[PDB]
């Protein structure tokens, strides 16, 4: 039995120590005779080039240094295989790396500072504004990369405490009570928060403010 | 050409969607019987049941939930194939899963207050005490579980700023500095941090008190 892919998941920035060994291969020519092996490809031979290397008599596939997924998240191989005679044996193999993600990337509001304005008299479920925070890590794969959106604080806290609130992944602003009077409190400041792993990770901090407009 | 044993490396807290396909089982006895496959151990018919499965027909592997590396970091399952009869054709093979670590615990210094001593005669570069924080996540193939300490601030800042210091990664705090004199200044308050990631994750803070001895 065996697997008909078998591609080999890389966690960025490992410790290693380096170099670290990865799978091993095996021309099933072994017995007829002695092999050795190479591999080629971007990351081997070509730019970047000495990333990976093989151990020409073992077969073991060999990491040099530790890898970064934002530089580079996948990489494609061949492995080589000859006889003792100088024959190439078999078909090269595809090698398939793929760099899997870590949180080395904390998230960032695209400003320090987000505007918008809502009339008096809107009626709850009103969208006002809509912020954002960038993640470089993984979101697909991973919660590294995925933001969650919350309000911290509002200024002033008149009429209700909890006049607007915010969308958990789109960042879109919204009023959920009435009594909007620009005539008693023309502007709120939210203090607004993104959290990368799913609002499990680092946070980042940035303010909203929200100007009420007269309607007539 | 194959690899000799080729594990799968999966991290956990994966988004999927699950079921999620990881690699795909082959008999090479395909081209002669109809086959079968299937899986047990622990993680597939031992517990904890179901957590990996196999699609009968196709041969692919999958994964049923998203796994926690501190919870088990390693399964070892055993592949099968089989003709109708039920029985048989080959060897079973070898499934190793590795876990591989994300960084989802914070570090914690193991009490809120440490407490220790030195001589007001000693030399630079004498130990005074040592402090602690812990992270669950691996320390030994990633960052994610690897403490770098640092202190913060020092008070007083008498006769100088700069009086102790402490090791980066052991959290051994030392003297650097001469002038330690009990009826000048009997005790020190140093604001010490872990952060994990070694120095690039977050942060936690806790206190290092240190008494001066005549
Ligand atoms: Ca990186
Ligand atoms: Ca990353
Ligand atoms: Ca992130
Ligand atoms: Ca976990
Ligand atoms: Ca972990
Ligand atoms: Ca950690």
């Amino acid at each position: 039995m065996d697997w008909v892919v078998a591609p080999i998941s890389v966690p960025e920035n490992g410790k290693g120590p380096f170099p670290q060994r990865l799978n091993q291969l095996k021309s099933n020519k072994d017995r007829d005779t002695k092999i050795f092996y190479s591999i080629t490809g971007p990351g081997a031979d070509s730019p970047p080039e000495g990333v990976f290397a093989v151990e020409k008599e073992t077969g073991w596939l060999l990491l040099n240094k530790p890898l970064d997924r934002e530089e580079i998240a996948k990489y494609e191989l061949f492995g080589h295989a000859v006889s003792e005679n100088g024959a190439s044996v078999e078909d090269p193999m595809n090698i398939s790396i793929i760099v899997t993600d870590q949180n080395d990337h904390k998230p960032k509001f695209t400003q320090d500072t987000f505007r918008g304005s809502v009339l008096e008299g809107v009626l709850p479920g009103t969208s006002v504004m809509q912020v954002t925070a960038t993640d470089e890590d993984d979101a697909i794969y991973t919660y590294n990369g995925v933001v969650a959106y919350s309000i911290h604080s509002q200024e002033p806290k008149d009429p209700h405490d909890l006049m607007f609130t915010i969308h958990r992944s789109t960042g879109t602003i919204s009023v959920i009570s009435s009594g909007l009077d620009r005539e008693k409190v023309p502007e709120y400041t939210l203090t607004i928060q993104a959290t990368d792993m799913d609002g499990d990770g680092s946070t980042t901090t940035a303010v909203a403010v929200v100007e009420i407009l007269d309607a007539n």
